[PDB]
């Protein structure tokens, strides 16, 4: 933390003062990412009662914010564009809420910003935090600069992001401008709720693509604060791809090894498993085989000039959701986050450490708990200890599986892209498309029954019509090695109510009946809904009891319930917007399946 501004480069320094003649904050400080500026961070927050120590960890500490501000709010979130039909397809037609995101005016915006910004940062410092999306050097990455009033903001960008000398060296007029304050300007006029500040009533984050930016108001927490995370890692992001002809995408990205030695990269895009564990920290359950983790959330991809698909995880930490994690589910997770981590809204143990549902943490008999309220709480309350979107903020460094290229700035070659579902029965294990336009309606036809399109649905940054259309259209690249596209569902029910796939490490045998298909290997049977292997060809030796026919569903009844709903989905939300590659998949689907 610095007050000399002198190495900030014109454009950025030009935002900087911008924002301090509208906000009005008290000092302005440049952050520098290091070491001692974590511990001067970290002071100021526990003096100010935002942050607990948790001395049975090295280095942990927890926030609680107030009960009105956890979670991203998807009806303040908005896309500012001169015309409505850049930003979202038409409104339902039959008066149905739109679910492709939110367009404001720039005219409602500027409105709304003079009544929310000015003064905002009365009584505060600044904090100036130059960060980059991606390793410094990578051809991928992209710089921003974010402007907030809330250490613990800093604190945790400087963990989900790049923060250094090396962004500084390389910030030039292309950045994205990120403005952020929570909304309570000083001197207050009542008590905050667990020393945090916000403004819950106007709370608004905002896209302005055409002009390269982000403003966030009223918010502390993740999703709305880090403004990395998913403002610009895909909302920003995605509108840039879609211009300068790459993909901005909400997928984990996983490095697969044989046991003979080949590797094999793979994105997956899972909805409603944003911050849950998920493939991409996964121990296999087949001998031999290794998964190492390049990013468990956002991947940016772009063809090189061989035509391989090339990878980068643009975040440098994890933020994920608390609750469920244990030693059992994910020992990965659990080096990640045992030091050096920020926990927020989980609870706390009467032997300083933390608690949330499902955690197996060994302790000490009689230790007792507060929950992320200030509350004393025992088992049987009928709130959880933990809020269910309670979080820790990780590096990923910490990580033991960490793929060995996950900051390599040339980006891994990815061979296999994976949509992810949960569904009792019906949609198989998994299944692979016939080809590109296919694979793209099968992701598309997504759901979480909510539909989640490429598990974009919260996160589109432009026409959600015109996401598919880009999708297609990169599939036409001149020389392109398509990664192969495919469907997976862990969670088919038996005739008895239970899980027919164990899951876990056992979806390795997935990913090795994949890596089997990017080598060419004739191991697939066609049905109506695409390629899914032949009995045998899926390892099942050492899963006795494990019944391949259901994992492999047919049934006709449910395809042709499946395709009413989807033609019913596609009609209301995308309309003329969907592109007629995707309605002709459609068809494709209802005829195929008419004659099984
Ligand atoms: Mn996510």
């Amino acid at each position: 933390l610095s007050t000399s501004l002198s190495a900030l480069p014109a454009a950025a320094r030009d935002f900087v003062e911008e924002a301090v003649r509208l906000c009005r904050p008290r000092e302005v400080l440049l952050c520098d990412g290091s070491e001692e500026e974590g511990k001067e961070l970290l002071r100021g927050l526990q003096d100010d009662g935002v942050l607990h120590p948790l001395p049975k960890y090295d280095n942990c500490w927890l926030a609680r914010t107030d009960p009105r501000d956890v979670a991203r709010v998807e009806s303040k979130t908005v896309l500012v564009t001169p015309e409505q039909s850049d930003a979202v397809p038409p409104p339902p037609p039959s008066g149905g809420p739109p679910q492709l995101g939110n367009w404001m005016s720039p005219n409602a915006f500027q409105a709304a910003v003079q009544e929310r910004f000015p003064g905002c940062m009365a009584g505060r410092p600044l904090y100036v935090i130059p960060f980059s999306m991606g390793p410094p050097t990578s051809p991928l990455a992209k710089l921003g600069v974010q402007v907030t009033d809330s250490p613990y903001v800093v604190l945790s960008m400087r963990i989900m992001t790049r923060v250094g000398p090396a962004v500084l060296q390389r910030l030039d007029d292309d950045f994205v401008r990120c403005l952020h304050s929570v909304g309570r300007p000083l001197p207050l006029t009542e008590p905050l709720v667990s020393s945090w500040p916000c403004d819950p009533s106007r709370v608004l984050v905002a896209h302005i693509p055409s002009e390269r930016r982000i403003v966030s108001f009223g918010s502390g927490y993740g999703g709305n604060s880090l403004l990395g995370k998913k403002c610009f890692a895909l909302r920003i992001a995605s509108r840039m791809a879609q211009q300068q002809g790459w993909l901005a995408e909400h997928m984990l990205i996983l490095g697969v090894t044989s046991p003979s030695g080949e590797k094999r990269y793979m994105a997956a895009a899972f909805p409603s498993a944003c911050g849950k564990t998920n493939l991409a920290m996964m121990t296999p359950s087949l001998p031999g085989w290794r998964i190492h983790c390049v990013g468990d959330d956002i991947a940016w991809m772009k063809f090189d000039d061989e035509g391989r698909l090339r990878a980068i995880n643009p975040e440098r930490g994890f933020f994920g959701v608390a609750p469920g994690t244990s030693s059992r589910t994910n020992p990965n997770a659990m080096a990640t986050i045992a030091r050096n981590t920020i926990f927020t809204n989980v609870g706390l143990r009467s032997d300083g450490g933390v608690y949330w549902d499902g955690l197996d943490e060994p302790t000490e008999p009689g230790v007792t708990y507060t929950s992320w309220l200030g509350k004393p709480w025992k088992h049987g309350d009928p709130e959880p200890c933990a809020h269910p979107n309670s979080r820790f903020c990780a590096p990923a460094d910490q990580c033991p599986i960490m793929d060995p290229r996950w900051d390599d700035p040339e980006g891994v070659p990815i061979d296999a892209i994976i949509f992810g579902g949960r569904r009792p029965r019906g949609v198989p294990l998994v299944v692979e498309a016939f080809g590109w336009r296919h694979g793209v309606f099968m992701g598309s036809a997504m759901r979480s029954l909510m539909h989640d399109p490429f598990a974009m649905r919260p996160f589109f940054g432009y026409n959600a019509g015109r996401y598919l259309e880009h999708w297609l259209s990169t599939g036409l690249r001149s020389n392109a090695r398509l990664p192969r596209l495919f469907h997976v569902n862990w969670f088919l029910r038996d005739n008895e109510g239970r899980f027919v796939w164990p899951g876990f490490g056992h979806n390795a045998r997935v990913l090795a009946w994949i890596f089997g298909r990017i080598q060419g290997r004739d191991t697939a049977r066609p049905t109506p809904i695409g390629w899914v292997p032949k009995e045998g060809d899926l390892d099942l030796g050492g899963l006795p009891g494990v019944d391949y026919s259901q994992l492999f569903p047919m049934e006709k009844g449910f395809w042709e319930e499946e395709c009413r709903q989807l033609r019913e989905y596609y009609g209301e939300n995308f309309g003329a917007d969907l592109p007629r590659d995707v309605m002709a998949e459609l068809e494709g689907l209802e005829e195929r399946v008419r004659k099984m």
